[PDB]
């Protein structure tokens, strides 16, 4: 499924990332737009071996199991493919996973680099 901004903005906000850890809803909107595009069937595979899912691209070497992946330590406790879904449940579950095991958003390359210092709320303004 590739969603729309206002859509996945809403299920977002289902799922309660808004000002979660003191993020607003805005910078993960923004994540999951440079991280894939807002493609739910997105996949990034590496040279190291490790494979990014979803869309918010998480990495099979430490929060998903693939069975391909040196070294990881599957700390979402999921396959990966319950990445792939058209529903946002299990990536959003993970990423409030990681973003607890004490990493904040710049675990995610995309949000460091093109969401950060920038206005984010701009990715949900008009939306209801
Ligand atoms: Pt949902
Ligand atoms: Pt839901
Ligand atoms: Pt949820």
């Amino acid at each position: 499924k590739v969603f729309g901004r206002c859509e996945l903005a809403a299920a977002m906000k289902r799922h309660g990332l808004d000002n979660y850890r003191g993020y607003s809803l805005g910078n993960w909107v923004c994540a999951a737009k440079f991280e894939s595009n807002f493609n739910t069937q997105a996949t990034n595979r590496n040279t190291d071996g490790s494979t990014d899912y979803g869309i918010l691209q998480i990495n099979s070497r430490w929060w998903c199991n693939d069975g391909r992946t040196p070294g990881s330590r599957n700390l979402c406790n999921i396959p990966c493919s319950a990445l792939l879904s058209s529903d946002i449940t299990a990536s959003v579950n993970c990423a409030k996973k990681i973003v607890s095991d004490g990493n904040g958003m710049n675990a995610w390359v995309a949000w460091r680099n093109r969401c950060k210092g920038t206005d984010v709320q701009a990715w949900i303004r008009g939306c209801r």
